[PDB]
């Protein structure tokens, strides 16, 4: 199954390295993750927390912060972020 990045989660995608427009939620997963490593978004001493206030990534999935832990939040925030 295949979803699409609205424009602007594309975007951040392709900014950490992905090429396509439509992606399993694999693909989407992966690159996310390799978002907010590469930019250091986590919390040093908590690292389950994400800190994304004051980023693209914030400002798309709606909140100031989350855990990596919390996946339905996770999958709801992914979900307003692709096309119907």
């Amino acid at each position: 199954t295949l979803v699409r990045p609205k424009p602007l989660l594309l975007k951040l995608l392709k900014s950490v390295g992905a090429q396509k427009d439509t992606y399993t939620m694999k693909e989407v997963l992966f690159y996310l993750g390799q978002y907010i490593m590469t930019k250091r978004l986590y919390d040093e001493k908590q690292q389950h927390i994400v800190y994304c206030s004051n980023d693209l990534l914030g400002d798309l999935f709606g909140v100031p912060s989350f855990s990596v832990k919390e996946h339905r939040k996770i999958y709801t925030m992914i979900y307003r972020n692709l096309v119907v």
